């Protein structure tokens, strides 16, 4: 029994450590966002509640709809590399078990959460402000409890409850009870999660690290975005927008929808590749061996139901050295925003790497400027970084990016714009200027121009089912459901999805 | 801490999965490596030899050790090694590397899946094993890091609990490279002083096709990367050899390579017309106020409460520091220079209190496609009151301050371009003088005596000694050198000197 032995434990510094792989702010909320995702919500929203007593001058808010966390999953959020996500397929996000405390302290001192799930609202409240105050070396984190409907408490240890309870009326900007249960019952639903992120970064200046100010209808970035700053690193409503490969969910930025993006329908020509990136096709031995020797480690240490989940994983990687052998590669130019380029890499649905240029991108040129990649990659062909703004194995990464720059370069020729001329295309879509930054022209032919060739998607409010409007209204436009659209076969909520049909290109 | 029994109240607590997930941190592997021989320099090492031996029984081969000698660790600061986010180094006025409690237990997992420690202090001898093989093959979710510890004279253990030390030497016999006592004792004795640290990296994690991650075999006296060689790929990327050259700003320290000495340069004073650049940042007097205002408040509110004391003596001799700190550090150390050796290892080297945290970062000009810049490493001890690394220590946590400061060093990178008027007196036929005659940036420069020569004139030949490691320049063998062979060993540390620089 190896019960008496050292083990290694986080300590405070350990919080701002963590927190230091995100240099990447908005990619420190998109964990948190992530989450909510892989606790299959339909609304995220992201207000940020006026108060002016705590450091930062606001509180970072991230309502949502879903699943939200029972008692058990509120404490594996602590439980650093624990992600109880893992399992068979199933594209849920977290796999590292660490993105809501690499980011919560990224975005600033303190958060606190107020999940709800079933018949349980689980807190879950981590603060520096506490720690610095008070002295602490270790990472506690307040873990309080209570029932989804009569809001009374769901914890064994009442000591370990009140002073959970204390430190979140004592730090928090909800200094009772009361104003917590309201928190709480913003989650509309009988399941969501509220995750709020208080005494916030202060910049060099003074003001907090995310304006809430100068838009007050999104989260923005505090320090002056030096005009090369993408939107998706200048807006967390863009990177929400842009943060899944397929959202079934909505986000709500000050209680005001963002215009969620799958980013391969609303691409022009979205041509999905079936490669095996050369390297995934020995990726697909492999991971049919990795699957195969692990649901073997299944086995082993079985020696079932476990074993017998690995075994047809394995199976089912047997039939992925067909179907997940190759990645699906969804190039597509973004015709709305030019510069907003790069191959958008979904490790599993989560946009890891926003605007990595690969191929013909990471050398200057109009050469395949534009292009969106939009890969789903498995966590099995690679895994991200620690921050999840990068990836973690370098090596099989630079041969994916390699890999997407041979098949991007083939799309590029498939289309074929940069033959019938890239520039000419370019002005076909409203950009005629000469910095590449220059978000294309509002002139009407090239608004419509546009928004004919990106198949108008739109997700929906009850449903989510995604549909191909012939119009636009919106869901900062007008709202929209089902069954206002005005489509013969797709207006009933019930009507199958048309999920994109993507033209398949072939190398060589 | 306790207060009010935070005992009870749940702590957040790592997993295997997290040594993983920490590992990820670093998709730079020599990054990785740099880790730990930072950490070996926090000793205050004199040497760090880097062997890889050839062991064919584990994972990949090879065993990647880190032999040094330097002031090691005692069994309290190995313990410290697994406190993640502990580090005793931080301190005012610093010159360690360590702030973030991690960069071992980082590194050493991205390098190879396990790992085991050895290192030696006074009277001391001890082991940190952390293999995650036998997290796999025996079931464990929560991080277990074995810490047996010997005597450094007796080889005799040292250690509180004999089972708990029973049960980690059973582990290292069981899957470190390292069976019975006395193998383990031999790696003990590679420490030739009285103290030092062996860290050992083996069962590496693969390529993919099977060999080990890092490649030593396609160069005996390297460690490279398990992978090949594109032009665009610097040899510090490519070559730890190379990066624990070029990781410090201030090497008092030599590093020895599969036992031959790697000749580790100052990028303060290796290069082409070097010049310091004390420039405020726009910000760093108002960061440094920022900090001399924070850490001069927050020393009053750790002294009030020890006002119990060690640590109001330790925050008023911050304090008093800290009141120190608003005249020392106003002007952020900006050593620029050109590499003339290697234009194409360029851009600015963002050292970061003696350590290389942003290596290859272009700034400025660089950032714009062009020969704007090109070649000039920047080298600046940025200290931990401007800016903090990144987890993984290859980036800066504070993104908005970073850009801040990489804007800072643009701003000072044109006006250190304009100052030697390189560009000016023809940055192609600068080029061409020293070495390079060809329009591809990658292509090494001309190995022609003349142009050699030419290149060893502008750098002041600046070689380590072997006995106390004074820095010195001798007169205008190249692999071993000491003092008394120029003056002498008791000459004082004469320090290249830089012409100062001054913005607009
Ligand atoms: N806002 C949220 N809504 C719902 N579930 C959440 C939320 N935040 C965290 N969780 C859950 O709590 C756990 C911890 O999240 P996190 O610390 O992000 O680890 P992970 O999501 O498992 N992996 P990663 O996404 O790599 O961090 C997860 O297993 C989620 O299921
Ligand atoms: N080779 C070594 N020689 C001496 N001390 C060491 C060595 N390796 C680790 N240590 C000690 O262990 C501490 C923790 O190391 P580590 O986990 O790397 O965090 P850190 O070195 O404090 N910070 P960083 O490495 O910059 O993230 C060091 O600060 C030293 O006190
Ligand atoms: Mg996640
Ligand atoms: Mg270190
Ligand atoms: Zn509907
Ligand atoms: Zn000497």
């Amino acid at each position: 029994n190896y019960s008496s032995l050292n083990r290694a434990q986080l300590t405070f510094e350990y919080l701002h450590t963590n927190s230091t792989t995100h240099e990447f702010l908005f990619g420190a909320l998109a964990e948190l966002v992530d989450n909510a995702r892989d606790a299959d919500a339909t609304r995220i929203d992201i207000y940020a509640e006026r108060r002016e007593d705590l450091r930062g001058g606001f509180m970072l808010c991230f309502l949502d709809d879903g699943a939200g966390m029972d008692p058990s999953d509120a404490a594996s959020v602590i439980q650093f590399g624990k992600s109880a996500k893992r399992t068979p397929e199933s594209t849920q996000i977290g796999q590292y078990g660490n993105g809501l405390k690499s980011g919560s302290m990224r975005i600033g001192k303190d958060f606190i959460l107020f999940t709800k799930k079933e018949d349980t609202m689980t807190c879950l409240f981590l603060s520096r402000t506490f720690h610095e105050e008070e002295g602490i070396d270790e990472v506690i984190v307040p873990l309080p409890t209570w029932n989804a409907r009569t809001r009374e408490p769901v914890t064994d240890n009442v000591e370990k409850f009140a002073i959970e309870t204390e430190l979140i009326y004592k730090y928090s900007p909800f200094r009772t009870e009361e104003e917590v249960m309201t928190q709480f019952m913003k989650i509309p639903g009988d399941s969501g999660t509220l995750v709020i992120i208080f005494n916030l970064k202060l910049m060099d200046n003074g003001e907090p690290e995310l304006d809430i100010i100068s838009n007050p209808r999104d989260i923005q970035m505090a320090e002056t975005s030096p005009e090369g700053t993408k939107p998706e690193r200048r807006s967390f409503r863009a990177y929400a927008a842009v943060l899944y490969i397929d959202p079934r969910m909505r986000i709500f930025i000050h209680g005001h929808k963002v215009q969620t993006k799958r980013l391969s329908c609303c691409l022009y020509k979205p041509r999905m590749y079936k490669y095996t990136s050369s390297r995934f096709k020995t990726r697909a031995e492999q991971e049919v061996k990795k699957a195969e020797h692990v649901a073997r480690i299944a086995e082993e240490k079985a020696r079932r139901r476990e074993a017998d989940v690995k075994k047809r994983i394995k199976e089912a990687k047997q039939r992925a050295l067909k179907e997940p052998k190759e990645l699906n590669f969804v190039f597509g130019v973004n015709i709305e925003h030019r510069d907003l380029d790069g191959m958008f890499i979904y490790n599993c649905s989560r946009l890891i790497k926003m605007y990595e240029k690969v191929g013909p991108q990471l050398e200057g040129g109009m050469a395949c400027g534009g292009v969106v990649g939009v890969v789903d990659v498995p966590y099995l062909v690679l895994e991200p970084t620690h921050n999840k703004q990068d990836f973690a194995d370098a090596k099989e990464y630079r041969h994916l990016l390699r890999a997407m720059g041979e098949h991007l370069a083939q799309y590029w020729k498939d289309i074929a714009i940069a033959q019938r001329g890239i520039i000419k295309f370019w002005d076909e879509f409203g950009y005629l200027s000469a910095n590449w930054n220059q978000p294309p022209s509002s002139e009407l032919r090239y608004k419509r121009r546009r928004a004919m060739e990106i198949p108008t998607t739109i997700q929906c409010d009850l449903c989510l089912k995604w549909r191909t409007l012939p119009f636009q209204l919106s869901s900062y436009p007008d709202t929209w459901v089902c069954s206002m659209n005005p489509d013969p076969e797709q207006d009933r909520c019930e009507a199958s999805e048309q999920k994109q049909k993507v033209p398949l290109g072939t190398f060589r």
